[PDB]
């Protein structure tokens, strides 16, 4: 795999997104792994919808938080509209997707990264972005503005996101905070410090789907 990955010089990433005030990361940071996959496997890119896995992901709580990786079975068991079709209101509704019509994507199942495993995690960002967590309670994270983020931090890890590129000293990181937060809404979290666990337990649990 080569020194630097960056999913968005690809054009396999949709523009920044803000959560808002709804526990919804694990919603955006398996969004941002189907629009990945599905720009990487069809050519286009497309924006889908984080309030239909709000809203349709039965595993999840809504907006007091939720899995990524239920999220990314969802959409390759049943399918995801485009944003458009079922935009993002920053609350949990009923499940529309019936009521919306077809799919507008489909994925064919949900893989996960060997979890504490810098190595592995590159190896699956250089093929696609991944839905990865990390601890953002800390003020540290919370106030980030630019450079590659070393912490302080713990492993305590509460909020899902999205990895997108790496470079030889950082994880290229979409985070779903506007883009006003961080550099333009990224965040280049430190990677080779040989804590198992990452920076910011950024390797505890990571998930992207598999389209064939
Ligand atoms: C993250 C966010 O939107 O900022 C959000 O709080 C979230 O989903 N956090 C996850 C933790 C990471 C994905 C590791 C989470 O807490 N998931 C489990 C949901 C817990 C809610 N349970 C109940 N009973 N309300």
């Amino acid at each position: 795999i080569p020194e630097y990955v960056d999913w968005r010089q690809k054009g396999a990433v949709t523009p920044v997104k803000n959560q808002g005030s709804c526990g919804s990361c694990w919603a955006f940071s398996a969004v941002v792994t189907i629009e990945g996959i599905i720009k990487i496997r069809t050519g286009n890119l497309n924006e889908y919808s984080e309030q239909e896995l709000l809203d349709c992901d039965r595993r999840s709580y809504g907006c007091n938080g939720g899995y990524p990786w239920s999220a990314l079975q969802l959409v390759a068991q049943y399918g995801i509209h485009y944003r458009n079709t079922y935009p993002y209101e920053g609350v949990q509704r009923y499940c529309r997707s019936r009521e919306k019509g077809p799919y507008a994507a489909k994925t064919d199942g949900v893989r996960q990264v060997q979890p504490y495993n810098e190595g592995a995690l590159l190896y699956s960002i250089a093929n696609q972005p991944v839905s990865v967590v990390l601890e953002a309670a800390g003020k540290d994270f919370q106030l980030y503005r630019g450079g590659i983020f070393v912490g302080p931090c713990g492993n305590k890890v509460d909020h899902a996101v999205a990895a997108v590129g790496y470079g030889p000293n950082y994880i290229l990181i979409k985070n779903s905070w506007g883009t006003g937060w961080g550099e333009n809404g990224y965040i280049r979290i430190k990677r080779g410090t040989g804590n198992s666990y990452g920076v910011c337990g950024l390797y505890t649990s990571s998930f992207y789907p598999v389209k064939n």
